[PDB]
């Protein structure tokens, strides 16, 4: 249900932090998942090619670091935003290539 | 969710970088808007609480810097994250406020 004056980016976020909830059918969530954990789920919930370079490097050291670590909403936030900066969707990434 | 075989997240990632293009209407976007224009932009699209402490003062500053200038995807990405760090909308979401 709703009944919220929600927007297309308002609803891009509450879908992001419900996602957390919504990851598999998970009860008792933290808040994020682990880093290397993080990375791992990332290039699987991409299926789209994973061309990945530049920011790539700079994660991979940020996950090698301590990827022990628990990984937290806001912080998976900027990671997922080097990804989409890695992995740029050509345009209709849902075409899957052609 | 969708049909290529990629899942909730990665949608997630799709519909952001879609609604840079379904913002408020042009012939082709760039990568984001200005920065000074995005945090406003993304107030005005988050009506729900803004309460706003914490990442208010990395972010206020973060614009401050050179907040005319053209902000992209990425920096975009982050700045959003610590907006959900900001509003920590979590569970009573679409309660609003009233």
């Amino acid at each position: 249900m709703a009944a919220e004056p929600l927007t297309e980016l308002e609803e891009s976020i509450e879908t992001v932090v419900t996602t957390f909830f919504t990851f598999a059918r998970q009860e008792g969530r933290k808040d994020s998942l682990s880093v290397n954990e993080f990375k791992e789920l990332v290039t699987q919930q991409l299926p789209h090619l994973l061309k990945d370079v530049g920011s790539l490097d700079e994660k991979m050291k940020s996950l090698d670091v301590n990827q022990d670590s628990e990984l937290k909403f806001n912080e998976y936030w900027r990671l997922i935003g080097e990804l989409a900066k890695e992995i740029r969707k050509k345009k209709d990434l849902k075409i899957r290539k052609k």
